[PDB]
């Protein structure tokens, strides 16, 4: 009951800016350019390369692969998520407020409250769940509204669309959506009305755990203009050797992506019938309490599943030193099953009294289902469940 | 006549941080590991790996070996020198004032003019070759005083331990040396009294015009914490695969630089008598005006060496389309000889009139002097000036 | 009615040899070491890593996992499928006998016609698609029978475990199957009698046209100490930035073959009701000649489609000028579409008359069917077809 | 006393074949092409790439580097030094004879002694440093001379033109000389009448200690064409990412040589004077046997030193247990200093009584001396021979 799948997302995600006839070679594949600079015609020329931190080949590639696959005119790759994250903030200016999705990664929540604030920057988290809390938030001095959906790490959904119509009824509001979990093939955001689709490609869209990368996409070509700048004049830039990975990465997205589906939908039914299990949160799941949401803005579920483990901290310890083919590491998105406790580990730098408001309690465990066989999955949670009680 | 050479700097470049040891395998020279993350004993362990942007084996090898060659306890690498200059920008908040030497890198201008002064910040921009001019821009809202020597591109000085004796008797002012026209093979500003020393490891640490990437070098441990939050909560960090082709560039700065010397000397004496060349400027003449104080404060000279040609920006047009084996391009510091014409390319983003009293006119040509054989290179000089002035 | 799919096929392709516990870092991801050496505890101590080409930890990764694939005890890797060929065939000595099925890829006919015979190696080229000929080809000095299938690149099959019992009789022989077409996914020869499953690495099981490597994985110890001994001492070993690479391309091995498998079989289905079509060869579709052979040995069919269009030369010629999803280019196994004329390109090394004998005519298209979006892929071939016959 | 040096060598090695011109980018750094496959304009087109193993940008490059540096027309690379032996090999046919210089490489000893004679070559090791020994092996029959000089690990020399002059009066006789311990800097074959140059690129081109690769420079338009049939048909070809790491090491080769030379002589002249020391070798020492032949031709002399420890193999072993600088480690030509022990580590596989008649005894060190300080090399040495013999 999801959203239509988009139809030639496979084509593009192999196609689109990789046509042979652009490189010398006519390769098939695209070239690893690592040099930091270009032979001019004559001092100054308009057209061509100049200086890799300004553009380059690899990266101009890839930048124009993830803009068809986010359905955007224009794409921004960074150094990570969190500096594509600080050059959108950089938008702003002293005087100007952001209002933040009050569930954020934990490094997202530590920057705009102990950096992005020092610099003359109002934040406010607002739960965007409740479009009421949104409206009321805003004042004239807003300029940026930061959502993720779902949320890092409780799976929280914001309505896109709802959202959009809130923001866009006031004048100079960006609306910023953060994709990192559901990937470009399951969400849209830009197709909903954000005007900025910022992802950690860190996560799915590279998809292999061996590239740290942000990836903006935008529609408007004064936010490109605005974002092209601080691209080139902050320099959270990624390597080009990165921007090959992230683009070979790609050529897999949509069969991943499937893949993640099936074994996370297969993993959070299992957690749902275990009687070790408290709660499970998967927007796949008819019991997510915004499941019919996840059906309205969704062409499907990727691999985030989260459970509250019954008892205490000291069973959620002994479930992840059991689990023997998920492996206890912080990230998410990659082929490899990975588990953590966001209390201690990803969100431990946000406020102990914040995590309890939002749900990141000792017992709050978030999984990264990956690309191995499913049965083995299941085995696997059963017998670390089965450790924790007995 | 200049002080002498750091006696264990080979050593220390091939050996620091590289122990055989701490690798499983004992391999003799690091590992690229790409993984984004870790397997943790049990949850938030607060030693080993955790997550890549956080830390990670070969930019921690990289670290440790720049910390050494810069006289420093501490290293920090960046996705560039203006990533690196952005981040310790973020060590300030709104209400602080930055001192900027007048003459900086064309993009060090444009991020500190058009951005960092939108988030409350006060930036000036003082002649800081004249002490006196430095010590009187000084306010008690100065958190930063930021110097290039020698600067890009005109290659003026600024006396770096007299500028360290005046900004450390006010409170709480932080000086930041950018060494990268030296590298630390010829300048070490933390002996000379600089609290951070920067560079864009772009140029001559990597040496090879295939790496974009900054670095920051300090010995307060004060300075360390806040810039190591900075560098993971911002984000802008590099590559592994790059800090492993800075690490191999490395290993081979020493013997580069002695020969940047030895070219670039012959390149600056072979001007200076050319009666096509108005004036040249290269620390390591006698005619440099700043001469004496290059001798007492450096150990050598590198390769870039900039000149006035005859005439009018047609004859440096002429002059760089009959260069053969120097290339028009932007960029310096690389076993390849470059030239390019500041107020066209590099400095285009400077306001005229700030170029015109800079002395940045459309008849000085930069040029960074590679490792090729000399002859070759003064013979290409010479008939490109011949074809500029028959 | 294909065989049924291996079950922990995509579990062992994510884990078999990637323990994070081998690495200090404990990385979730191989490193990849470039080291050529290794520091020893003492001179010439039996543990550890002593010289890359003898062993390295990226290759020795991969090794262990393709080894798991093929269901082997043991794998090495070589710098391409031929060098693999060459390797195998030092085996052998002056004196002995090779019989190879007629049909192979041009390279390996060219290895075997105009290099091997050359060093006292007698080559027989035999149809080993009917076991009688095979049975009447072996003599006394037969050492090794060579089969590939399907063939490039007509997709002829050869039925492994009656060749295997065929050889097995004799004394001595041993049974190499390439299994490049099939991929480790569709086709295990070591589990049909095979002693040896040889592929280029090159095409499906690194997927992303970016690695050239072969891979020999066997049962045999004996086999194992003959070709380790070779591996070293011929030296024809992989790079291990190439090692990472594959090893990358092994993680979606299971979900890029059931994708090509899908369209694959949509391809087939096309051009078999397409008018412009002479006809159609794929082992999944009924109408293949060893159709029932192939859902006996094989758990599915990869993306290999071969055709013979309508007419003469210039309408093939017609046909690839105006495909523009699918690229007129050498090699297969890729997630982009491919087409190639082998007459002309991969087997214009082979004799016209063997050409003609094998059924490898100006009209014989071979077409590797990629991970695009089956309608693109459909009307690509349509139109260019059209192109060729209005 | 030493030949001239070679004068365009450093422009050379940074010019030829990276003319900018041949890149769309106009990138002043050549780019890693990793594509297995170039689309064609048609079927079979004689001109551009079309399969990397066959040819492909960044290998082609490399060889066109090369070819210069080894005052060479043509260049072929290969995955291993010993690749490069096996291909040269496969020059020949059953029936043919092979003259090898008695002391070379223990894996090249291994390859001709139990592999290449196994395929109709008869293999005689020769002493030819005494040229009349050379011109007695000669029969009708022999078609390829193979010499080390100076040879591993001993450092014997043979004089090339002398050996030139006797296989040249026969008709059809190839001379191979392995250039790997000398380098392109110091040693020039094809000037002194080699019909082949080949090197172990592992070693001193690379420099770096992260590539394995073998080198063949040929003038012969003949040779060129049967080695350029081998390396495609044989394929034992390297990465294009081993080809960037070694094009990137050729750019300091000219600056690393010299720095070994100085080291290389500072660590001789040290060892000949210290008591705990029954012998040195160096060809660089007046007191080498052949140090006048090294002078007539060769402009220099390496890093690589040999030295009979007094005592026993007990004394060897505590010496190599003390080195703190110097690894303990196989390989050589890297930046950093190494030890090894050849009779128990790359000479063990040679028999017992070959490694007696040819000195290389329990007792003998090889020792390649890195780019560190001098003075720390000479107090690492000191104090581990004072840990041998206090
Ligand atoms: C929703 C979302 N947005 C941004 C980022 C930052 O991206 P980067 O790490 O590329 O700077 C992350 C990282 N999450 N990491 C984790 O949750 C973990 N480390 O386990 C995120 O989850
Ligand atoms: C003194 C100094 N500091 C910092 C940077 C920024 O470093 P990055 O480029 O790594 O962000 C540069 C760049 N110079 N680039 C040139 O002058 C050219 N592009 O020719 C610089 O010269
Ligand atoms: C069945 C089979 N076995 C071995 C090889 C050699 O492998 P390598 O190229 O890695 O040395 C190939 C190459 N085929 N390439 C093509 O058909 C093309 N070039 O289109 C093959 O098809
Ligand atoms: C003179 C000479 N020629 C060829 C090779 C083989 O090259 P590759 O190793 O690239 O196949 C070597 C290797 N020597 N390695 C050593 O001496 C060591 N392992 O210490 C050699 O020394």
């Amino acid at each position: 009951g999801f959203l239509p799948s988009f139809q030639h997302f496979a084509t593009q995600a192999i196609h689109v800016g990789q046509e042979p006839e652009q490189w010398s070679s006519r390769a098939v594949v695209l070239p690893i350019s690592l040099a930091t600079t270009f032979k001019q015609d004559s001092p100054g020329q308009s057209s061509g390369f100049v200086y890799s931190r300004s553009g380059n080949p690899t990266r101009n590639c890839l930048e124009k692969a993830v803009a068809a696959l986010d359905g955007a005119k224009h794409c921004l790759t960074f150094a990570s998520g969190l500096a594509a994250t600080t050059t959108i903030t950089h938008l702003l200016k002293a005087g100007d407020e952001v209002i933040c999705m009050d569930e954020v990664y934990g490094g997202t929540n530590r920057y705009f409250r102990r950096v992005a604030s020092e610099f003359g920057l109002k934040i406010s988290f607002v739960d965007c769940s409740k479009t009421k809390l949104l409206e009321a938030a805003i004042t004239p001095q807003t300029k940026l509204v930061w959502i993720e959906t779902p949320t890092n790490p409780t799976l929280k959904l914001a309505d896109i669309k709802a959202c959009a119509q809130i923001v866009h009824k006031h004048k100079d509001i960006i609306l910023v959506v953060d994709n990192t979990f559901m990937s470009a093939y399951f969400q849209r955001p830009l197709a909903l009305g954000a005007d900025i689709c910022m992802c950690s490609a860190t996560k799915y869209m590279n998809g292999h755990s061996d590239v740290v990368m942000g990836l903006v996409s935008v529609n408007s070509d004064d936010l490109n203009e605005r974002l092209r700048f601080l691209q080139n004049s902050l320099g959270a830039v990624p390597s080009p050797f990165d921007c090959y990975l992230c683009c070979r990465g790609l050529k897999t997205l949509q069969i991943r992506m499937e893949k993640h589906f099936r074994n996370g939908m297969a993993v959070a039914r299992f957690l749902e019938s275990n009687p070790r299990v408290e709660k499970v949160i998967y927007p796949g799941l008819p019991s997510h309490p915004q499941h019919e949401l996840a059906k309205r803005q969704c062409t499907g579920c990727p691999g985030m599943v989260s459970f509250y483990i019954k008892g205490t901290l000291q069973h959620a310890q002994v479930f992840l030193k059991n689990i023997k083919l998920f492996a206890l590491a912080e990230s998410l998105g990659g082929y490899e099953s990975l588990a953590e406790l966001p209390a201690i580990m990803t969100h431990a730098s946000v406020p102990e009294k914040d995590r309890a408001t939002l749900g990141i309690s000792d017992t709050l465990i978030r999984l990264s289902v990956g690309l191995e066989d499913e049965k083995d999955l299941l085995e696997d949670l059963g017998q670390a469940l089965k450790a924790a009680h007995p």
